[PDB]
């Protein structure tokens, strides 16, 4: 088992749950590969075994009887099909644990308050994008934010995915330029092409919500355009410094992923967005300020007067620092839920010591829980962390096309 | 077959091969990833000795020439003869650059290929250990112009004791607890202060008190060695636009000089090699000033500047630490002593991650220790994946000799 130590209280655990991972990650006795972004009937009813132990041990009733008819009931629908469907409530237990199982994020204090909208049901686009704009209204709350997850069929063999083609539900378009530079997020030239060449009349703003590619089992994607009293937008404004309003900058309130895969019990959703809430250092610093993003940080140290012809003058860090604090000014302003990474990750760390009680441990991924600003300033700078894979997870899975 | 490793703002791709020749076993597994825990006979000799004969013939591209095999031969037969075998110099100061070269937590790595190598290994007594390495201090320093050195004293040998540095720097101010529970001074070092005392140290009562040295000669107990004040070069820490930050009184050193690690080489150990370089910008600011268990001025600095610390959504930790880190850079500037803010700092690192690929097929590389403490999507460092792996020659911890 291994020993993990708060380097700043000085405190000691050891990690109990890692003995459980499912698979095997990227790391070797010769080298290890931690910072990298990506790294049978028998076997689909040995996990569904597992997972029916698994929820039938977190509700105290493992031996019983109800217990003993769900296995019995997998077993023998494994046998008749090749599959097994989940009841409701194991639904809502195995989303809830694949983000308690997420190791790259840091709002997993939050785990147990998950509202899990079962669409397994869904027939067509049309029906899918009817239950994403119900995610959408839901979780916004007119800014009040609140966590959800909207579950799509399952895979089945010989039958076609459910898929979102866009990799988050809310995005800005991307306009390659006649330079080669882009208008708009660069993150996304690629889904923004794939919107014109199917029938969607581009805009030329820097901020253009993007479309919904939504793909039904074996028909092609289907083009829906999200309703713009949907999409909360925040405009970004600084507390002091009046000219940052002028900047033109916005950013939407709601982070909806909608391009991973949920794996319980051996099933497989490949549509199943969900979403939360932002950290502040998301908006400001990746989305705003990396250099193949929005790269505005060079046009705010201009505006701030810095001297920006030596790295020594740390000019960078103290724009950055600004454009964060606006992002946090903004959103409160605006009364849409955000969350700074001090409060985040302090979170985090009451997050740790409920786990170890719970379950002996939590896989966590320490490049992706320390923030990518002010990262020592933060208590889990100091917090040594392990990592490993445990089920049900949130996994990548390949683009569909 | 082997890691590929991608640099997401270029999109660039690279094979680290040089990871197939890893000496050691690190702590991961394929089940779970250990890589953030800060610490985790003849025949022996011989394959590690070999290893390293052959490093050294082929960086001198003399790989299978005569030399290279006469050179074997001796060391074979001194091991037989006498457990143990001598470095020549050569080897001794490309062993030494290997071990730089080789510490993946070091961001400082451009800079390998120059390094300073005094060979102290006839040194017989404390008093001449002290001898060399106030030399060490004052080439190093250079009057404010920094430049990287190592000292070898002589290696660990069965039969004789150790020689042996008790201080974790060469440079370290003292640290005294108080009666109501709180330290004066560095807190790191309440420990080796208390050991000082014992050992016949007059203590002072300030905040920036340089200890002195505590040096061990082969069988011998300790002993202290002040370090002339002259030979101590200090910067008082200023910040250009805001006045009263003088006031705080705070000052560190130009030289960060390592002295309790042990170099390791073709599997010869020296238990006394101090090396020095010269301090990156956040090491002073960010760690040594502002962490909690160290002299911890973060908030007294936000309350100074006004800021609102009642809440965390003002950010003042981050402004007021930034402020910490423009007053070091300012500071040593203007003192004329070298210091590399992290911006450099890590573009080179990026730099050096070129040339080892076309030099030896990879880097390896604690992605954790290498992007800074403040600011770290702000470099190239952060997007850049990296392989972490043990390569010999290499510097190591050690445990405390008390
Ligand atoms: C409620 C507020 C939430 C906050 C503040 C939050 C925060 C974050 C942050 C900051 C990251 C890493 C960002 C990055 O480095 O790019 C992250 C990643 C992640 N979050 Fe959370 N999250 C929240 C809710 C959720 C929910 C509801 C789920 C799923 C049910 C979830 C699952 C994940 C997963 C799977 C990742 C890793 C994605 C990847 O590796 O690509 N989070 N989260
Ligand atoms: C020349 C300028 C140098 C700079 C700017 C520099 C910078 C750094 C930094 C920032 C760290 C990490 C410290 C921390 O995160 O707390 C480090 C660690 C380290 N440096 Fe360098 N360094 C320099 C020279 C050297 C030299 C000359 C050597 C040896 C010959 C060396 C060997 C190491 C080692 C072994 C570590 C890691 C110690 C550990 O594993 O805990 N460095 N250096
Ligand atoms: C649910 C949720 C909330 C939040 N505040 N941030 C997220 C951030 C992500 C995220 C994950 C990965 C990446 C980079 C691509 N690997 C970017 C963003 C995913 C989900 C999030
Ligand atoms: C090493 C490391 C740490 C961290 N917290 N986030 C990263 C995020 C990235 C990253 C950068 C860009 C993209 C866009 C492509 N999905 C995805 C991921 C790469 C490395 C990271
Ligand atoms: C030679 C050199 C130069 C420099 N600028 N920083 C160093 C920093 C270290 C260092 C190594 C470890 C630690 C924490 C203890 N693991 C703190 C500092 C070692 C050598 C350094
Ligand atoms: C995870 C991680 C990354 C990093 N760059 N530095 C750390 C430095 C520490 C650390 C902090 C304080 C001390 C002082 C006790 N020797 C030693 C180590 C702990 C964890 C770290
Ligand atoms: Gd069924
Ligand atoms: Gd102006
Ligand atoms: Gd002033
Ligand atoms: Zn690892
Ligand atoms: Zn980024
Ligand atoms: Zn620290």
């Amino acid at each position: 088992f291994p020993r993990v130590k708060n380097w700043e209280v000085g405190s000691i655990t050891y990690d109990t749950l890692s003995a459980q991972a499912q698979q095997d990650g990227p790391c070797t006795p010769r080298r290890c590969l931690g910072s990298l972004v990506f790294p049978a009937p028998e076997q689909l009813l040995s996990q569904a075994r597992d997972f029916i132990n698994q929820y039938y041990s977190s509700i105290k009733r493992s031996g019983s009887q109800a217990h003993e008819q769900r296995l019995q009931e997998v077993e023998a629908e494994v046998a008749a099909t090749g599959t097994y469907q989940l009841r409701e409530s194991e639904l809502v237990f195995g989303a809830k644990q694949a983000w308690r199982n997420a190791p790259r994020c840091v709002g997993r204090i939050q785990w147990g308050k998950l509202q899990v909208f079962d669409a397994r049901d869904c027939r067509s686009a049309q029906e899918m994008f009817t239950y994403i704009c119900n995610h959408i209204k839901y979780a916004t709350n007119r800014g009040n934010l609140r966590s959800a997850i909207t579950v799509f069929p399952q895979r089945c063999p010989g039958r076609g995915d459910f898929r979102i083609w866009n990799s988050q539900l809310v995005r800005y378009a991307g306009y390659r330029q006649q330079d080669g530079s882009v208008r708009g997020d660069p993150a996304n030239v690629e889904i923004t092409e794939l919107c014109i060449q199917h029938g969607w009349t581009p805009g030329n703003g820097r901020f253009d919500v993007l479309p919904l590619l939504l793909q039904a089992p074996d028909e092609p994607p289907e083009l829906f355009l999200l309703p713009p009293e949907l999409v909360l937008e925040v405009p970004l404004e600084h507390p002091t410094l009046e000219w940052f309003a002028a900047l033109g900058l916005r950013w939407y309130a709601l982070p909806a992923v909608s391009n991973m895969l949920l794996e319980i019990g051996g099933l497989e959703f490949p549509a199943a967005p969900f979403s939360g809430w932002y950290m502040s250092t998301e908006i400001g610093t990746r989305n705003l300020c990396d250099p193949h993003r929005y790269n505005i940080l060079e046009d705010v140290a201009v505006c701030m007067d810095l001297d920006t012809r030596t790295t020594s003058s740390l000019w960078k860090d103290k724009a950055a620092v600004e454009i964060n604090v606006a992002v946090l000014h903004s959103y409160q302003l605006a009364k849409v839920t955000i969350v700074d990474h001090h409060a985040a990750t302090a979170s985090f760390m009451k997050h740790l010591e409920n786990e170890q009680k719970a379950r002996g441990g939590c896989p966590a991924d320490w490049a992706w829980i320390v923030p990518p600003i002010s990262g020592s300033l933060t208590p889990v700078f100091h917090q040594e962390m392990v990592n490993y894979f445990l089920s049900p997870a949130f996994r990548y899975q390949p683009d569909p096309w």
